[PDB]
């Protein structure tokens, strides 16, 4: 990544391969890409990728969201025709946003100039974007389906419950609504019952404490 | 982390996620967090809670007192109307603090300007604790029931004293006052009566010296 | 690599060794080997192929590959005879490039100068070149024979399609002929009827979500 | 640690974690607490410390030490009434040195400052005085039970010897009464013999060489 | 290795440590000597010898051709006779280029100094000269007895070949001429006619591609 | 170590402790050592040597050396009586180049002023000397009693025969003189014979090349 320029290390691109071997596209793969490809030009983000073996339906699904941004990108930003003055660079396309029709020098230009244009950042939210669409998808279990089990620990179903709404693309308002209806709504009757007597305002703190010895 | 910016190294985050699948939320964990937290930006720290897989209800419930300590901070500091001069930046809200509505850019200019906003150790108290509160209710003993056994090595029993002591989140006067009074009561009926003997002001030292051979 | 030269690190020389060993050639083994050797001269590709065990087939098919490529560029690249002058250098050879005939500060010098003679990158693009000639020959199964079994999941039928698919060399216009054709074709008779409902212009994303219940 | 600021490193952390668990309290931890802490300010020191899961009655016995050695700094060091001037910084207490009330910014103060006041150090001189407290009382053996065994090579009592006399915190002229007396005294009826020919000033290694046969 | 002078590193040493106890003087064990050795300084060269324990019939094998090579050079380069003035370094020996009998600083001013005096270079080809002697002794097979089997895919058999071929010490001119006559000659009857019907011009990857099926 | 000064690394120190353990003091445990501590202060020599747990006879008997060289210094350098001026810095003694009288600061002082007294490097000499008696005490073998049993590859007879000459400490004439006597004359008989057919002058390579079939 870069504001002097680095190659992506050793360490950084084994990481991200056994993320992806050992956890698939559990929810919290977005955020670990993310963390790897901190200051990433659009070259390393295509690396981390292209080094992923298997799981080729979701990269290449993953390559048409890309393209579904790039070609948002190039109806809001048209290019002008003409010659590029010395103290310039020229407009980045999707596909230079994306790496492919774009060298790593003028990635490296776009980032470190004056008005900064962080392809790196614009290419890496088109990939998130992307990713999120996955995590979606490959998720077996839905959040409507999350009961708790007679005799369930709260706890255990709470975890459940917010690693199951962890994995919808679901926005806070979306998310909010879930937690408020489905939550105590999906408790098992010995613990529902507590959950009603403490209130439409009581934190997952009160909750789960109240639950504690049912 | 930072005075240059420097992203998360893949070892600072590999190491973090270890941590919580080997020992959950045991007490050491939290100096464990703020150790590969120093220096931290909030989105620093968002990431490595933010790569925690599972133990859902617990970042959750993280959440909510973040959440809880940004509208506090609301309170005491009123954001004033305005536009930003060019040689200063604007205050910090509490969701700016958490990294939530803020850019990094932003979170490197409070925390390099002049006068530092340190919205990293800001955020990361809030999160230290959060973290305290997990611990507490995931704590499976209680300091009460911790009594030593028969033919017990006080070593023994005073390791399980002092653990289960840890995990309470309690003041210096709170813990000082429970040493004093279970520890001794608490003992089996043989190394009890021997720390009777050795008075009201003996070090911890003095009394697993004096139980050793009983 | 390099504009400061630098050393071949212990972890990327041993990176790499483990790569082939473990995935021998399969297709993320590309773009594995151009992240391992970012910015490096000739040398230091060298040493990369070089310290390869086994596989002796392929490196030796690599090195007429390199040899072919070097042919081609002495014949568009004729060397002029002369003295080179204290401030320049000479005009490198495809055995230059290759690194056989040139020395260590001979690379240092051509990808340093004001005009770049990136002999690193040219050399590698040769060797990716001879790599790609080498999947796709050591690839077992045809993208022709790739045909979806009878209750298969289309998720794991698209996982086998685009593997497959990845290590044809094929250029883009080549590989999109295959997915418009071969994909909905092969599919199995239940998923098929379903994928022709959808029309002609449906994403992966919504061929796979068709397909899910099914 | 430390004369530029710096947080404490993954793999510092990570070893001295694994060092306490794998050796608990053997003599060399000390030596490793110390290589690991060199240049370490407080906060890294009391991080290293409070990292550490389990053995608690040491920790807690480690604490009182440190406060002890607080105590007598502060009986030593009276702080005297003020206003700290700009061009200095106020007097540590034993507190600060100790890092429960003094910010970090304080410690990196007093440890760059023209007249340098090393807390830490200070700090982990009385660390490693309460270390050496733990290590002669978590000793399983006494020096004055090592005797050698009817048939042990001699090599292996000595290993046993200095073993267990380096647990004991003994100073030198009290190790050094220990070897010249029990050493001999202890060993073996065949090796004690010839030890008692070799005369009252040879060398371990004449002492071990003169028994290797017998 | 150095123009900042450096100490090797831990995990330099380690590395080769490993790869010669798995690897022992298989062919690929050269490379990595050479690779991990990037300028060294004889002092760093001679520690990587002596760090491998056991192959002691190898290693001093290497120390004759060592000084097969040190008795050479004296003899092209007679050392004169004379005070060394102010501003000079004297004239390396074999044994100062061998590190026996020279400093690390006469080797740092040699490497450094504007002539430069590559003593790191000079004797680290005097080494992987003895290396490859090694190789060559401790190679089990020969390529003459390189036959393919009835039934062997040809790729395995072009593996063997190769890899037997990689360990003779031969020119280029002497690894052509074996391609050439051996390879073919040696294949099994099938794909042996194949061959010859290919002619005399035909390239590794149209041989392996035509006996592909048979 | 250090011109500036640095402490030990995490991965140093871990990579010194491991080689102890696994390989005890055989012949390539020195070299290591050399290598680990290159550049290093008297404080960090001790720490390495104090990191080591059991072995303490052997430890213990490197004190010695220790202060058997440490005496020696004494005699040849006899400290003069005054006040130390300010552009000047003390005489070291014994005690100072062992680094348990002399603080890090004072150590660093020496290394780095322009008289350069490297007592770090004389006192790994020390180190290194009663190392070497270590080894030597230490060795179970003895080289007059390697003789070539019947039917003995030559190869592992030499293996053997300067595995167990590397573990003598003897100087090089020493070496010299029992590879021209032994290990001829320890061969066995149907190699031995072929060895007389050789000549008084030929090479270790022609020695094994020579029975290699026998
Ligand atoms: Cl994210
Ligand atoms: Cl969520
Ligand atoms: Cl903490
Ligand atoms: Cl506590
Ligand atoms: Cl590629
Ligand atoms: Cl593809
Ligand atoms: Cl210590
Ligand atoms: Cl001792
Ligand atoms: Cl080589
Ligand atoms: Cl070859
Ligand atoms: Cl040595
Ligand atoms: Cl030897």
């Amino acid at each position: 990544p870069i504001m002097v320029h680095q190659a992506i290390s050793p360490r950084t691109l084994n990481a991200w391969v056994k993320v992806v071997e050992e956890k698939a596209f559990s929810p919290e793969v977005i955020p670990m890409f993310s963390a790897l490809s901190e200051g990433a030009t659009p070259q390393d983000l295509n690396t981390m990728l292209n080094t992923v073996g298997g799981h080729q339906a979701a990269m290449q699904m993953l390559k048409e969201t890309i393209n579904e941004e790039a070609a948002e990108w190039d109806r809001l930003h048209p290019v002008h025709a003409g010659p590029i003055a010395p103290g310039q660079m020229r407009e980045p396309r999707g596909s230079d946003i994306a790496g492919t029709t774009s060298t790593l020098q003028e990635q490296i230009g776009w980032m470190t100039h004056n008005p900064p244009i962080p392809v790196g950042e614009i290419y890496k939210r088109w990939i998130i974007l992307g990713l999120n669409k996955i995590v979606r998808m490959y998720s077996p279990t839905s959040i409507l389906d999350i009961r708790q089990g007679p005799k369930e620990p709260f706890r255990d179903y709470v975890d459940r419950f917010y690693k199951t709404l962890r994995a919808e693309q679901a926005s806070q308002e979306v998310k909010n609504w879930m937690t408020e209806t489905l939550l105590v709504q999906n408790a098992n009757p010995d613990c529902k019952t507590i959950l009603k007597a403490l209130g439409s305002g009581a934190t997952l703190e009160e909750m789960m404490t109240a639950c504690q010895g049912v």
